[PDB]
């Protein structure tokens, strides 16, 4: 069937590239055959991750699953400068070509608005939208009243997904949308509550369902230079910590909630 | 003579808007007369902050310092769609008009690339560049080998060119560039590996490292009201006090000094 996952949030630093790289890496290890498309043309975090994996595995001469990384150009930083049309054309090539060869297409998007970004939301089966536990992030999903503090209306990014559905209702056939809270820390109780309320109210208005959070964790960020993740450090030498264990736990919970239980452990 | 501060990092979620809103608020309370310009045309986090302050102070009928918030349009979300030229024209109007009426101009920038963004880097006296303690963020400053540092990177160049553009108007008073680490958490190994590259890069690219902020609810918790710690006297209290407050106003102060604004703490 070939399912397409779009990781999205207009907000910067929501954790989009981090959830995408760990999604890919988990799927790979569930036998699946993944394609990774990175639409952050300049930053190219997912793309950079896997260039580092490539270069690393190579040097150490060990072997591990690699996705099928796909660029729009021979130089995307450069392509970022050409007009929308050329970017879209590039996307075209990369998407079409991945439809062929892969079971999942993982698309990581950038933290603003663009043609290719909008195009990706319209061709997606699942939209995973990680966010920070914070009203600053929440403001791209829904507008809250300063005095009352009631939610008040959907907001910029909500609309972006709402239109990526109307664009899937020309080719007729239901889009899962999951918002999960990422980089969770210790206390934050009062704020985590006020936020959790609006989060729910908004779900009813806009049609997403909340997934399980990840917590702030060095291991989610520490291995980027090598292009590795926790899913690569398994005992299957191997030093396992309580933290590593909590982490692969959360990832697993996450995987299930996205209905990818078929590919965990 | 009317100094201009540009908060910058191409990386999303580096903390730009959070450092800018607290800079403005600290300056205000040091007697200064600030202008706030937000070039994140869609998100408009700093602009949203102060619309909430406006609406909140109004409702509670209390009085507190407000900056001079400046829009490029009557609708910037809309302006985000017009061509570069029109955006730049809008900037023009807003910058020029703030040169007149203010001692500091605080410009918050978005987490990608744009004309107005590049224009702001060329007219800046100080560039405050907050980043996450993370190699993912670091990759927009400098490229590291999968054993170590090889070259400057996308955003380093953006500032390096905003200097060459200040070297037409020959400002003997060069541009100060400060990179500080933001959202610091508890536990060491990653914070060290990073701190090394951070220094090496400084020598190559010409910035100096400033004191970090730590991950703290209070830095994020008051956004809906458009308030900050600097507002939390006995009269203003929408939120119960924590021991955290003192450590917070501490870091802010340390920060302020390091940017040579000791005059306003
Ligand atoms: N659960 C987590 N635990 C620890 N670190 C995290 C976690 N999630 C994200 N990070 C780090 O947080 C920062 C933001 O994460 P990214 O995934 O890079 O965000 P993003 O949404 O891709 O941002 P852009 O720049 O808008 S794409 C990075 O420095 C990551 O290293
Ligand atoms: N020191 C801090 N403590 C706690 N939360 C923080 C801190 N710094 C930033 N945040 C939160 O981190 C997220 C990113 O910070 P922002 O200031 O929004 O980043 P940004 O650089 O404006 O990213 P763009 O503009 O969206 S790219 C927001 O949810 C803030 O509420
Ligand atoms: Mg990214
Ligand atoms: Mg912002």
């Amino acid at each position: 069937e070939t399912r397409v996952i779009v990781v999205g949030n207009e907000k910067g630093g929501a954790g989009k590239s981090t959830i995408a790289v760990h999604l890919v890496t988990a799927l790979l290890y569930g036998g699946a055959k993944v394609a990774v498309i990175d639409l952050a043309l300049r930053q190219r975090t997912s793309a950079r991750f896997f260039e580092n994996r490539r270069a690393w595995l190579d040097n150490k001469k060990i072997e591990l699953p690699e996705p099928l990384a796909l660029n729009l150009s021979d130089n995307d930083v450069a392509l970022a400068e050409r007009p929308e049309e050329e970017q879209v054309a590039g996307f075209e090539a990369a998407f079409a070509r991945a439809m062929a060869e892969c079971d999942f297409i993982l698309i990581d998007t950038p933290g603003g608005d663009s043609a290719i970004t909008r195009m990706a939301h319209g061709r997606a089966d699942l939209v995973v939208t990680p966010m920070n536990d914070s009203f600053v992030d929440f403001d791209m999903l829904g507008t809250v009243d300063p005095v009352t503090l009631e939610l008040t209306k959907p907001s910029l990014y909500s609309l972006t997904v709402w239109e990526g559905r109307k664009q899937r209702a020309l080719s007729g056939q239901a889009m899962d949308w999951v918002v999960l809270r990422n980089r969770l820390a210790t206390t934050e109780a009062r704020n985590r509550k006020r936020l959790e309320d609006r989060l729910n109210a908004l779900a009813k208005r806009v049609g997403f369902r909340i997934g399980p959070g990840l917590r702030d964790r060095v291991i989610y960020r520490e291995l980027f230079p090598f292009g590795l993740t926790i899913a690569d450090l398994s005992p299957q030498p191997v030093p396992v910590s309580l933290q590593h264990l909590a982490a692969r736990q959360e990832l697993r919970a996450l995987m299930h909630s996205l209905g990818l239980s078929a590919y965990s452990g």
